[PDB]
């Protein structure tokens, strides 16, 4: 399969490290997306967020970067550092504040049915991040 959301190679806590320094860099906050790709509810965020309103959203306000986490069974520690976020579903956020420290994390499975969501309920749940 071409273009995968998720880049099963990475070193995703480098990619968090990296991110957050840009965040601190620009008094952004910085989004943890988790999933895999063998999710059909990540790979239909991935779509969504790919658009162009979804993209201008999520370019202009976050630093973002996904982190895979295989068939449960990849980055498990990096997801316990951000509290705990898949264990309720994937896939699933943390907003990191531009200072380092954890917001808002997805504990009630908020996305884990996102293959159902509109472009609209996609773009409203981090449009509220936002506000």
């Amino acid at each position: 399969a071409l273009n995968l959301p998720y880049d099963e190679h990475a070193d995703a806590w480098t990619q968090v490290k990296k991110a957050l320094a840009a965040g601190k860099r620009t008094h952004k906050p910085t989004l943890l997306v988790f999933g895999a790709n063998w999710c059909t509810d990540c790979r239909a965020l991935d779509k969504s967020l790919r658009n162009q309103k979804n993209t201008a959203l999520i370019a202009k306000h976050f630093e973002v970067v996904k982190i895979d986490v295989g068939n449960f069974d990849r980055n498990l520690e990096l997801s316990q550092a951000y509290g705990d976020p898949i264990q309720d579903g994937i896939p699933a956020v943390v907003v990191v504040n531009s200072d380092g420290k954890v917001r808002y994390t997805t504990k009630g499975g908020e996305l884990a049915n996102a293959r159902k969501m509109s472009d609209q309920g996609i773009y409203d749940f981090f449009a509220k991040i936002t506000e």
